[PDB]
């Protein structure tokens, strides 16, 4: 049936240190209200309800699902006083999945599970046993069925004894929310308004609560500060290693690969220590990577060898290309099949065409090389002039020498040669000889300082 | 006295989504199978019976040790079967070893016990206690002494409360195995035919069968997909990196080194974090070695400082050699005593003479430096025209001006200055100053564009 | 009141396979020694006795702390004896604080309670009950009173079922220990002084003896070999990541993380994998590090962004930099506000003005360059003649084209423009064009080897 969920994230995140939302931090490279979002829209969820209290700005920046619905709480008066706030746009007919906005590895399966056990006209509660429950609600039960929650402030020292501790998570009928959600009071010891005394006036409705527990300890963990931010993403990035290896690529050391977006792969990929990868990445059949690599939103097709410390951004690799180590691919950079890139080689905005070289201490940017091609080491493609970019042109089958200089805008023919130390003005001609050389002459008995 | 071991490597590994039999995905840079070989010819192994059902082109493409005996396994009708293809080449007089090709971390020390324990016409057995023996061999004892081994699948509920499980590796004679191999029935649960059935089959005829166990559980940890394969990759390198420490090797963080091959060393080497070592490396007294480093088939002199992200392969540094950061040295590079290598220089097949420098953005190929000698930045060694490789050759005591381009085959005569800027085409004579040199000149107030 | 400390450094390091005293091995970039020495000043130490054997050269060219009274001890009796080479200058009327020179991580916190503790007349020492006591000394009790200390060479098999074991560390009266210190005797299991034996001879004497734990084991933790240090290590580097992050500073991995002396820092700091802090460093609000940087000695002020790979040294970046990937910062590289240095470029002793940029494959030394300015890939400042090392200067506005050299001295004006690929060996005037090249010209139909 029909479910909306409800993600409070208007807590205030003192012990971060930050002038940035703390919900906004990073894990796995995107916001941690974003993992939350994303868990909801997966589930199912029509609407996604966000309550904040401030940093609204930023939020809005930040997150921009379609079916988001922004709900304010100006005065964090508790989780009860902020359903309320979301309460008048719950459908009677839908159930309501409440979240929050700081425990992004929530599984969609345990939510799954949750509003599966979900009584009819009742509520489903994700609970978990502790070894030290200090600090969370205790659920209470009568001959095997809760019957509420206590909060660990308003709990004598033997209801402390209970170990089954409420996660926050919990899913009920909108209309049933409404009507509990208008009896909260906030005579306790925090002096708020427990979203959790719902519980207690569902039960003596006569409603039946049912609880299910995650799979993991990590899925209900909260994030209050840096450290406890970190250590999720020691588990997250851990997850995902592991399902990579099980899927069939091959890290070199789990412990020490960064997964910080999407990952497709084909098969026997191999990828060395400390490599990390962001945005949307494709790796074909037998791609290797060695250590230290950074790839982020590129294309890399079959059998390609990315050699140590190269880092790669919006760049498409043809099949069996071969660059690094030390090179620097920027966005625009393209290889065709076969090309190849060395050490200290950096491209931006450039082709380099089948088989074609650039095998050193090189720059190529806004410029198109043709196929069977030799860039020497030194040289450079001269595409600003300190207001536009120019581009270069080289057809097939060139041979450029060393520490060539290419001042676009400028078209070398094809099979053409340029001779080492040229700077080339004006376009070459077809296998001609471009050439810019003061004679070698010499001093004799030179002595230096 | 006399001993074989058969490897049996003839399952299908099908959770690995390889194109590449299991046995042969690495460990450590090599073969799981050959860490089985290697311990096999270290135990005194006189043949090694490897037997197998498929990929034998890429098995004896990538194994050729000289006693290898390849067995072919066709139909994988059980570990019964698979010996029975290699009976017939035990000798009547020879122990035989049986070991799993997917498990590498056997060591000697404990099968080199399992010999000890085998008694004169028994068996000698390697069994573990494991916490949740689900899925393995069942070890029967009757008065303490060993009876049999029964399968998961065919013990009953009873049975599968026996803790102690056969890892699988076993020694008993050559004559007493065929023996026993001939009277096996596949009249179980599997339907195959159980190497297993032997451990019964000696006890009736009154022979014993004495168990000894693995120092590790990781020694007899089987590999089945490749979470498995990192998790015994990481106990390798743990435990390399811990006998290094113990051995006088400081490693700055040996959860994070790697070493692939041999690592040969003199005293006090200091080794920073994620530095990988490959193929056969040795390392003189004093070697300091920065973070991310990647040796491999290289040779390193007393008290040489490799600074930061360094590559080298092939190589052969002496004595008080100074490289990096960023330097990447290819096969044939060499450095006499106290020569020094900058940031972003590369060499290949060169080699720099004593006190020598080649300080940044730079490319040395096919060539010889003498002892003295000064390259500037950007300097470059033209060695290859499109089609040949030639070589450059430099005297002692030269000054090489930054962005020299020396157009191969060329030399440079002790002595010699070259201006900076310079393209050298023709030998340089000795103390002579060479230079291609357009004067300076100016235009007075340019506009840019 | 005061109080003086005795750290014993005199023992053999046999298993470090060293010719640098134990002592001296360094943990987070500074000697254990060292370590055992600030912690005893920070305590209040008015002097630190160093009880030492050999080395004493090394030790002396490497610990440099003033209230430092060496004192020999040549033949190495044992802990008792030791204490004897330091009792005579004890003030009788001071505290004398016991500590080892290889337990480097022993917290200021807890020998402040143990300060805390000593009962007046009487000793304050540290104990810590361990699973397995085997080789420390054993706490004995009398009515819950510490009475004693014996040692486990010396102890029966009922004494050695003791758990509690003395850490070595403790404090009493200088008087006191010199009446106690005195009567020492050998005639015990290892024929040794123990300075263990002042436990009995106090209690003996009515004075009591106060135990009191340390708040980690690691804390009380020895080093004897280089796996030893290893862990300790981490250990140290775990608690300094996990500070930083409570302080507000974003790890993306603090077991990738590695700090070296102090880091000084400002809010939402994010550090990014492998990243290495040496020296002191100073890091504004906002700074973003990418992986794998070295930083040493620097200052990088407000939203400077360092890409990966990149190594600094004694560097300070303004506000709103951004350098690397792949640059590399020595002494003396100064860069102001919104300065931008790219892949593959060394800058030495020398300034990049306000809004200056050096893209690529670059070598700056010994210079001064103005605001606005461009540096084209492949310049260099050829600062050095072999013998000397001059600078350049190059004024604001100014453009200077592709692979060209600059020969020091040399000035280039405001609003200058270089042309690609020019060697400039003269002043170049404001405003003006300078340039020293040859037309392009070519040769038709030529053909390569
Ligand atoms: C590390 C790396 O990247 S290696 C890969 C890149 N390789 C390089 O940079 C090396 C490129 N090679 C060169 O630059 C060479 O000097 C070449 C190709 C120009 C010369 O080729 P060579 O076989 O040595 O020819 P060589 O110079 O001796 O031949 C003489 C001819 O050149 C011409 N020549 C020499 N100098 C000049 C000049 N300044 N202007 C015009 N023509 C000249 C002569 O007029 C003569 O003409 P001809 O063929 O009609 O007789
Ligand atoms: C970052 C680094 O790698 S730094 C280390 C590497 N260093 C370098 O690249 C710097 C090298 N230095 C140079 O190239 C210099 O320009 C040098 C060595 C050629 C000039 O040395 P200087 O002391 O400045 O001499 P200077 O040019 O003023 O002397 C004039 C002489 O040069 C000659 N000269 C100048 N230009 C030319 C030319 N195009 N052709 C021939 N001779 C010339 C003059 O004929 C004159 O000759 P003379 O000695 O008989 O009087
Ligand atoms: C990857 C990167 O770092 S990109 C950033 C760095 N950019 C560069 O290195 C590109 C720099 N650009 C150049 O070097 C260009 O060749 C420039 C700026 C010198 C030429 O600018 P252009 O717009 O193409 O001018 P162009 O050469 O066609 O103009 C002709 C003029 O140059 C002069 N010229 C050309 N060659 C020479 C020469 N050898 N000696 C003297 N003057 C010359 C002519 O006399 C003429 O003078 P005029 O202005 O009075 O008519
Ligand atoms: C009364 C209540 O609900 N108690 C539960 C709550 O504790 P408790 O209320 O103490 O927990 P928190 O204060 O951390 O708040 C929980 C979540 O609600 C948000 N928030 C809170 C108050 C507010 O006015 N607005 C708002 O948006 C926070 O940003 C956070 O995402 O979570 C614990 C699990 O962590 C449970 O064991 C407790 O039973
Ligand atoms: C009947 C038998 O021996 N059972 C043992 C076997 O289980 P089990 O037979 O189930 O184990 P596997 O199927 O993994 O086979 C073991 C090894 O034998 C090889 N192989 C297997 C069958 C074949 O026809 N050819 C072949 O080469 C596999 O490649 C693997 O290297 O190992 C377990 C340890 O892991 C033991 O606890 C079991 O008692
Ligand atoms: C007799 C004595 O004191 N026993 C204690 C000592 O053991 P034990 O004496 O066996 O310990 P060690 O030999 O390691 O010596 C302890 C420290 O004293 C130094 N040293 C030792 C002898 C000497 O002549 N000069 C010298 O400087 C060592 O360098 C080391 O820093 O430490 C253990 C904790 O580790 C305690 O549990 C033991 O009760
Ligand atoms: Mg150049
Ligand atoms: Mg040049």
């Amino acid at each position: 049936n029909a479910m909306s969920v409800v993600i409070l994230a208007a807590g205030k995140g003192t012990r971060m240190y930050s002038d940035l939302p703390k919900v906004l931090h990073t894990l796995a490279g995107k916001a941690m209200v974003q993992h939350v979002i994303d868990a909801a829209n997966e589930l199912g969820a029509a609407h996604v309800h966000l309550v904040y209290g401030h940093g609204g700005d930023l939020l809005k920046q930040a997150l921009k699902d379609d079916n988001l619905n922004w709900v304010l709480q100006a005065e964090q008066l508790g989780t009860g006083h902020a359903m309320q706030q979301a309460a008048p746009f719950f459908a009677d007919d839908e159930d309501i999945l409440m979240l929050y906005g700081d425990v992004p590895l929530i599984s969609v399966e345990t939510l799954q599970r949750l509003r599966d056990a979900k009584p009819q006209g009742g509520i489903g509660l994700l609970t978990v046993k502790l070894d030290d429950p200090t600090g969370y609600g205790r659920i209470t039960r009568e001959n095997g069925k809760v019957t509420g929650i206590v909060e660990h402030k308003d709990a004598t020292d033997e209801q402390r004894q209970i170990q089954e501790i409420n996660t926050g998570i919990l899913i009920a009928n909108g209309a049933d929310m409404k009507r509990w959600l208008a009896k909260l009071t906030n005579n306790n010891a925090q002096g708020e308004y427990y979203i959790t005394d719902i519980i207690a006036l569902a039960y003596q409705e006569g409603r039946e609560i049912v609880a299910v527990h995650p799979q993991r300890l990590s899925e209900v963990e909260g994030v209050n500060n840096r450290l406890q931010l970190s250590r999720l993403e020691r588990v997250y990035q851990s997850e995902q290693a592991e399902k990579l290896l099980l899927a069939g690529v091959m890290l070199r050391d789990p412990a020490r690969f960064d997964l910080r977006g999407t990952l497709t792969h084909g098969r026997d990929v191999e990828i060395d220590t400390n490599v990390i990868i962001e945005g949307n990445v494709t790796l074909g059949h037998r791609v290797k990577i060695g250590t230290g690599c950074v790839i982020k939103n590129s294309v890399i097709g079959d059998d390609c060898e990315i050699s140590p410390y190269t880092v790669v951004e919006d760049a498409n690799l043809a099949a069996a290309c071969t660059i690094g180590p030390f090179a620097r691919l920027r966005p625009g950079a393209e290889l065709l099949e076969g090309a190849h890139v060395g050490n200290f080689v950096e491209m931006k905005k450039a082709r380099l065409g089948k088989g074609s070289k650039a095998g050193h201490l090189t720059y190529l940017g806004d410029a198109e090389i043709g196929d069977n091609v030799n860039i020497g080491a030194g040289t450079i493609t001269c595409n600003y002039d300190g207001a536009n970019k120019f581009k270069t042109i080289i057809g097939d089958d060139v041979f450029v020498g060393s520490d060539t200089q290419l001042v676009a805008p400028v078209t070398v023919g094809k099979g053409a040669t340029i001779a080492a130390g040229t700077t080339v003005t004006r376009n070459v001609g077809e296998n001609a000889l471009a050439i810019s050389r003061v004679p070698q002459t010499q001093k004799e008995g030179w002595r230096r300082p």
